[PDB]
């Protein structure tokens, strides 16, 4: 049995910090229900990464209409 509530860490802050190692990585869009690559720079704030297209998938990439 498994659950999956509401996106929720779909929809988490895309946050970079003050950098220390700095990628491409990529979260799922809040607003554009859409999985878009972000700024990370791995540390400060929130750290909604998703570093594989299909662990975004899992979780949401398009929730279209």
């Amino acid at each position: 049995a498994r659950p999956k509530d509401r996106p929720s860490y779909c929809n988490l802050p895309a946050d970079s910090g003050s950098g220390t190692k700095p990628e491409q990585r990529i979260y799922y869009n809040s607003a554009k229900k859409q999985c878009v690559t972000f700024t990370y720079n791995g540390k400060g704030g929130n750290g909604n990464n998703f570093s594989r297209t299909n662990d975004c998938r899992q979780t949401c990439q398009y929730p279209v209409g």
